[PDB]
C-alpha cells in the first residue's frame, strides 16, 4: 500500500501559485492565537527550533510544513562549504526548488526571507503559503498548514484593522470541507474563550473537524489542573483533546536538549495527570496526527480524484466560452488562468494515476 501523505504533499506543491482552494485538499490546518504556543507545537513535532523567533511583529503568510521521515542511513552531503560531513537532517523550499538546506539556521532565515516582504501587492497579509519540506529520521510523516496567529483578544478589543484580514485568511483556509482544524490554545487561559476555538466553530459549529491542542500545562495558576481540559468535558471538540508541554523561550536560549525536554514533559504528565498521561504529550500528538492524516487522506482520496477530473472538464469548456483569439500572446488574463489551472490539474491527475496498489 502506497503512502498517501507524499501524494498530497506533491499535490500541494502542484497547486501552489495557481489556486489550491477549489481543489479542497485533505490537510491539517493549524489555528492558534498570539501566545498560544502553536509555533512551539510545530517545533516539538520537528524536533528542532526552526520557526522565526519573535520580537515582535511577525509571520503573516501561511507555512505548509511537510515532515518527511527518512532512514538514519539516508543522509546528504552538505552544502559545499569545503567540508563533506554527511548531514542527517535537511530542508527544501519550493520557491528555491532543489536547493538543499543542511543548516536549520539558514532554514529559519529563508523563512524570514520569504515572509515579511510586502510582496508587491497592497496588503499586510498574503494568502500564498510557503512550502517547506523537512527530511529527518526524528520526525513522523506529517504535513501541517501553519496559519498566521490571531490576537488573543477579540478583533474589536485591539487597535489594528489588519486583524480582520487575518481572520479572513484563516476562515478561507478552514472553510475547506476536507480540512482538519488543529486548534491551539494555552491552558494558561480561559479555554472556553479561545479565539482559535471560536473562529473554528464558524465553519465547524459543532466541532467534528476540530482537534484541540492544549499547551502550557506547566504555566497554570496554583492549584489548577485542567483535568477538565484533559477530559474534554469543557471544549466541544470531536477529534480529541491533546495536552502538551513545549520548550519555553528560556529553554531555547539555554539550548535545552530536546531529549531532555521530552522526558521533562513526560515526567510532568506522569506526575500531574497520571490517569491521562498515556493519551497526552508531544510524542503521542505526533502519532495520532500521523494516523489521523493517513486515515483522512484515504477517506477523501476517491472524491479528490473525481473532483480533479470534474474541475478539468469545467475549466476546459470555460476556455471555449472565453475562447480566443487564437493569438500567441495577449490572449487573456482570465484565459491564462484557466490554462495554467488546466496544466496544474494535468499534473495532479498524473500524480494520482501513479498510485497503483490495490
Ligand atoms: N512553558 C511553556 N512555554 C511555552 C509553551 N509553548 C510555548 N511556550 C512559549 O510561549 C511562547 C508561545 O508563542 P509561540 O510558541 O511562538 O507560538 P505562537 O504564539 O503561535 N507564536 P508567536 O506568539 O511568536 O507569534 C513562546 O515564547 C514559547 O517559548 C509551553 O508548553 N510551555
Amino acid at each position: 500500500m502506497e503512502a498517501l501523505i507524499p501524494v498530497i504533499n506533491k499535490l500541494q506543491d502542484v497547486f501552489n501559485t495557481v489556486g489550491a482552494d477549489i481543489i479542497q485538499l485533505p490537510q491539517i490546518v493549524v489555528v492558534g492565537t498570539q501566545s498560544s504556543g502553536k509555533s512551539s507545537v510545530l517545533e516539538s513535532l520537528v524536533g528542532r527550533d526552526l520557526l522565526p523567533r519573535g520580537t515582535g511583529i511577525v509571520t503573516r503568510r501561511p507555512l505548509i510544513l511537510q515532515l518527511v521521515h527518512v532512514s538514519q542511513e539516508d543522509k546528504r552531503k552538505t552544502t559545499g562549504e569545503e567540508n563533506g560531513v554527511e548531514a542527517e537532517e535537511w530542508g527544501k523550499f519550493l520557491h528555491t526548488k532543489n536547493k538543499l538546506y543542511t543548516d536549520f539556521d539558514e532554514i529559519r532565515q529563508e523563512i524570514e526571507n520569504e515572509t515579511e516582504r510586502i510582496s508587491g501587492n497592497n496588503k499586510g497579509v498574503s494568502p500564498e503559503p510557503i512550502h517547506l519540506k523537512i527530511f529527518s529520521p526524528n520526525v513522523v510523516n506529517l504535513t501541517l498548514v501553519d496559519l498566521p496567529g490571531m490576537t488573543k483578544v477579540p478583533v474589536g478589543d485591539q487597535p489594528k484593522d489588519i486583524e480582520l484580514q487575518i481572520r479572513e485568511l484563516i476562515l478561507r483556509f478552514i472553510s475547506n470541507p476536507n480540512s482538519i482544524i488543529l486548534a491551539v490554545t494555552a491552558a494558561n487561559t480561559d479555554m472556553a474563550t479561545s479565539e482559535a476555538l471560536k473562529i473554528s466553530r464558524e465553519v465547524d459549529p459543532d466541532g467534528r473537524r476540530t482537534l484541540a491542542v492544549i499547551t502550557k500545562l506547566d504555566l497554570m495558576d496554583a492549584g489548577t489542573d485542567a483535568m477538565d481540559v484533559l477530559m474534554g468535558r469543557v471544549i466541544p471538540v470531536k477529534l480529541g483533546i491533546i495536552g502538551v508541554v513545549n520548550r519555553s523561550q528560556l529553554d531555547i536560549n539555554n539550548k535545552k536538549s530536546v531529549t531532555d525536554s521530552i522526558r521533562d514533559e513526560y515526567a510532568f504528565l506522569q506526575k500531574k495527570y497520571p490517569s491521562l498521561a498515556n493519551r497526552n504529550g508531544t510524542k503521542y500528538l505526533a502519532r495520532t496526527l500521523n494516523r489521523l492524516l493517513m486515515h483522512h487522506i484515504r477517506d477523501c482520496l476517491p472524491e479528490l480524484k473525481t473532483r480533479i477530473n470534474v474541475l478539468a472538464a469545467q475549466y476546459q469548456s470555460l476556455l471555449n466560452s472565453y475562447g480566443e483569439p487564437v493569438d500567441g500572446s495577449g490572449s487573456g488574463s482570465g484565459s491564462k488562468e484557466a490554462a495554467d489551472m488546466l496544466k496544474a490539474l494535468q499534473g495532479a491527475s498524473q500524480i494520482i494515476a501513479e498510485i497503483r496498489e490495490t
